[PDB]
Protein backbone atom coordinates (compact mmCIF):
# COMPACT_ATOMS: atom_id res chain seq x y z
CA UNK A 1 0.00 0.00 0.00
CA UNK A 2 0.97 3.64 -0.10
CA UNK A 3 -1.62 6.06 1.38
CA UNK A 4 -0.77 6.84 5.04
CA UNK A 5 -4.36 6.54 6.22
CA UNK A 6 -7.18 4.40 4.78
CA UNK A 7 -10.88 3.68 5.24
CA UNK A 8 -14.08 2.57 3.49
CA UNK A 9 -15.22 5.08 0.87
CA UNK A 10 -18.79 4.75 2.22
CA UNK A 11 -20.65 2.93 5.04
CA UNK A 12 -24.33 2.12 5.47
CA UNK A 13 -26.46 1.51 8.55
CA UNK A 14 -30.12 1.10 9.42
CA UNK A 15 -32.23 3.36 11.65
CA UNK A 16 -31.91 2.14 15.28
CA UNK A 17 -29.19 -0.09 13.98
CA UNK A 18 -25.43 -0.15 14.32
CA UNK A 19 -22.49 0.43 11.98
CA UNK A 20 -18.73 0.16 12.34
CA UNK A 21 -15.84 1.74 10.46
CA UNK A 22 -12.26 0.56 10.13
CA UNK A 23 -9.49 2.96 9.31
CA UNK A 24 -6.06 1.51 8.58
CA UNK A 25 -2.90 3.54 9.00
CA UNK A 26 0.73 2.80 8.24
CA UNK A 27 3.64 2.10 10.57
CA UNK A 28 4.49 5.11 12.71
CA UNK A 29 1.08 6.43 13.80
CA UNK A 30 0.31 3.70 16.37
CA UNK A 31 0.80 6.11 19.30
CA UNK A 32 -1.04 9.12 17.88
CA UNK A 33 -4.51 10.03 19.13
CA UNK A 34 -7.28 8.64 16.93
CA UNK A 35 -10.70 10.21 16.32
CA UNK A 36 -14.02 10.31 14.52
CA UNK A 37 -15.21 13.77 13.56
CA UNK A 38 -18.46 14.73 11.85
CA UNK A 39 -18.53 17.20 8.96
CA UNK A 40 -17.00 17.60 5.51
CA UNK A 41 -14.95 20.66 6.44
CA UNK A 42 -11.94 19.68 8.55
CA UNK A 43 -11.85 23.09 10.27
CA UNK A 44 -15.34 23.16 11.77
CA UNK A 45 -15.11 19.41 12.38
CA UNK A 46 -17.41 18.03 15.06
CA UNK A 47 -15.31 15.63 17.14
CA UNK A 48 -17.53 12.82 18.42
CA UNK A 49 -14.94 10.66 20.15
CA UNK A 50 -11.21 10.02 20.35
CA UNK A 51 -8.56 7.86 22.01
CA UNK A 52 -5.68 9.00 24.20
CA UNK A 53 -3.23 7.20 21.93
CA UNK A 54 -3.56 3.89 23.78
CA UNK A 55 -5.59 0.76 23.03
CA UNK A 56 -8.35 1.51 25.52
CA UNK A 57 -11.82 1.63 24.02
CA UNK A 58 -13.38 5.06 24.55
CA UNK A 59 -17.07 5.78 24.24
CA UNK A 60 -19.05 9.04 24.12
CA UNK A 61 -22.82 8.76 23.92
CA UNK A 62 -23.60 6.69 20.80
CA UNK A 63 -20.04 6.49 19.47
CA UNK A 64 -17.16 4.31 20.68
CA UNK A 65 -13.64 3.93 19.33
CA UNK A 66 -10.93 1.35 19.91
CA UNK A 67 -7.44 1.31 18.41
CA UNK A 68 -5.77 -1.98 17.50
CA UNK A 69 -2.14 -0.90 17.25
CA UNK A 70 -0.89 -4.38 16.39
CA UNK A 71 -3.28 -4.44 13.42
CA UNK A 72 -2.70 -0.71 12.83
CA UNK A 73 -6.42 -0.08 12.43
CA UNK A 74 -8.83 1.64 14.76
CA UNK A 75 -12.52 0.82 14.82
CA UNK A 76 -15.27 3.40 15.14
CA UNK A 77 -18.69 2.12 16.26
CA UNK A 78 -21.96 4.06 16.12
CA UNK A 79 -24.98 2.64 17.95
CA UNK A 80 -28.70 3.39 17.82
CA UNK A 81 -28.36 5.06 14.40
CA UNK A 82 -30.63 7.95 13.44
CA UNK A 83 -31.56 9.34 10.01
CA UNK A 84 -29.83 12.58 10.98
CA UNK A 85 -26.46 10.81 11.28
CA UNK A 86 -26.07 10.66 7.50
CA UNK A 87 -23.17 12.99 6.72
CA UNK A 88 -19.51 13.07 5.75
CA UNK A 89 -17.12 12.07 8.52
CA UNK A 90 -13.40 11.94 9.06
CA UNK A 91 -11.11 9.30 10.50
CA UNK A 92 -8.37 11.40 12.04
CA UNK A 93 -4.98 10.70 13.54
CA UNK A 94 -3.09 13.36 15.50
CA UNK A 95 -0.30 14.16 17.97
CA UNK A 96 2.23 16.85 18.81
CA UNK A 97 2.12 18.70 15.52
CA UNK A 98 1.04 16.09 12.98
CA UNK A 99 -2.24 14.69 11.66
CA UNK A 100 -3.79 12.70 8.83
CA UNK A 101 -7.40 12.19 7.87
CA UNK A 102 -9.54 10.46 5.29
CA UNK A 103 -13.25 11.06 4.76
CA UNK A 104 -15.89 8.37 5.12
CA UNK A 105 -19.41 8.92 3.86
CA UNK A 106 -22.08 7.61 6.24
CA UNK A 107 -25.52 6.57 4.94
CA UNK A 108 -28.58 5.77 7.02
CA UNK A 109 -31.61 3.81 5.89
CA UNK A 110 -34.98 3.64 7.74
CA UNK A 111 -37.28 0.77 8.56
CA UNK A 112 -40.26 0.88 10.09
Amino acid sequence: GIPQITGPTTVNGLERGSLTVQCVYRSGWETYLKWWCRGAIWRDCKILVKTSGSEQEVKRDRVSIKDNQKNRTFTVTMEDLMKTDADTYWCGIEKTGNDLGVTVQVTIDPAP
